[PDB]
């Protein structure tokens, strides 16, 4: 440690990520342990065997979505801390704790409805593993040895713009539509609503991070777009697998294109 | 990623660190942004120039205590995550966010009373830097390449048992005594009270971590005691410097001996 910013001076109170940190504390009070899952248990028990296995593929993708991102944000926090970006780090403590609650929430639902013992790994095909078992952890872990603008942009693209901002967002939108209409799983849907509010902040961090790097050299804009496209085939290839197993497809394309539009070449 | 625990099964609901994580969410709602510092500003302004410089040495040690530990817990989170200790990681998200609030709180006080511009690095002597600029970050950063029981015990000893559990605890106890008696700085003291409640949980993580490793091989008990003693000279050497510049001394010895007693050879 060369010194400490709050000894030499203070926090930068006007920093965008300090402002996001403040919002996260105000809006991040929900506790998954407070959700009543008593009705979700009766709902799941009421389902036919065939109706049961219809919910499980998305729920397997969910618990893994959340456990992966809980573990995989730590190298980003390390890299930004090493660059002295104290406000970013403060914000990322709320990011990481949010992901812990999301892991917790889905595991509490599984336990409540009685599928905790079932191994749901069956429902991750080849493209799902390419992203969540491979390209996500490789891009994040890179940052321990290579924190170049190229490496940070790629980490933020894979994690924030694709995993959270394209795939997970579409999955939760889809799952909510379906079961809100059925009147089923009110505990889980309240959980997803809280989760979606959290993830609004997470995507803003990804946008800020990519944009501040693009703002130094528009070459990085073309890197951003290329990594986005590089990843699309596996994004859709997981959708197809679930399908083979419609609205999920349409919303995913929309979200992917929206994320590109939130980054400006200049 | 080999798999995801909450896909294959669930969280271990009975794990001690899951229970500590639950407590942290219940008891970790305070927000430093809600503290009224209006009276602290008038108090500091009322002090004579000489009374002012009496508070500053401890406050410089404080803002650095907290900024160092915010950054320096990340390698422990990485190491335990790599070992698949999901419940420990969940808990450590509350640990890291608590430290962010502690950094924030002290920086908000400095800003409110009008010392934010002053560089307080003057008040870290040689032993303070040995611990906080050197031995703390080296022991934590080691865990990126060496997560052996020896390395984890040493990290937990330096960070949790010495930095937090011996020095910071004694400093806050001392500072509170003094100013509570004077009727001064009620905002700061409310901040320290909240901070002290948080740090109760942090020390329990350190104890759990050391004890679970000692429980595999009592050789590690003698390592624990030796690292504790290795560090004492610099612990007291910072006390002496502040003194030269009494109750702080007495409480520090007590806390040091208490921390050893919380680890059992068997
Ligand atoms: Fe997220
Ligand atoms: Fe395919
Ligand atoms: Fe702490
Ligand atoms: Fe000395
Ligand atoms: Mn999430
Ligand atoms: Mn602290």
């Amino acid at each position: 440690h060369d010194g400490f910013q709050t000894v030499k001076a203070t926090i930068d109170w006007e920093h965008p990520m300090f402002k996001l940190y403040e919002k996260a504390k105000r809006n991040g009070k929900w506790n998954p342990a407070d959700i009543d899952f008593s009705q979700d248990q009766k709902d799941f028990a009421s389902l036919t065997s065939e109706e049961k296995i219809s919910a499980l593929p998305l729920v397997a993708g969910f618990s893994a979505f959340e456990e992966a991102v809980t573990l995989d944000i730590l190298p980003m926090a390390h890299a930004l801390a090493r660059q002295g970006r104290l406000e970013d780090v403060l914000f990322l403590t709320t990011f990481m704790h949010d992901e812990a609650k999301h892991v917790e929430m889905f595991s509490r639902w599984q336990q409540a409805v009685g599928i905790g013992q079932m191994d749901l790994s069956v429902f991750h095909n080849d493209h799902y593993k390419r992203i969540f078992y491979e390209a996500l952890p490789e891009a994040m872990n890179r940052l321990y040895a290579d924190d170049s603008p190229e490496a940070v942009i790629r980490a933020a693209t894979v994690y924030n713009m694709i995993v959270e901002g394209t795939l997970a967002e579409s999955g939760y939108y889809t799952f909510r539509q379906i079961y809100k209409k059925a009147g089923l799983f009110p505990g889980l849907l309240q959980g997803i609503d809280y989760l979606n509010m959290d993830e609004g902040r997470h995507i803003q961090f990804g946008i800020y991070t990519i944009q501040r790097i693009v703002n130094e050299d528009e070459r990085y804009y073309e890197l951003f777009i290329r990594y986005m496209d590089e990843l699309w085939p596996h994004v859709i290839g997981y959708v197809d697998y679930l399908t083979e197993l419609d609205l999920l497809r349409h919303y995913v394309i929309k979200q992917f294109n929206l994320r590109k539009k939130q980054i400006s070449r200049t």
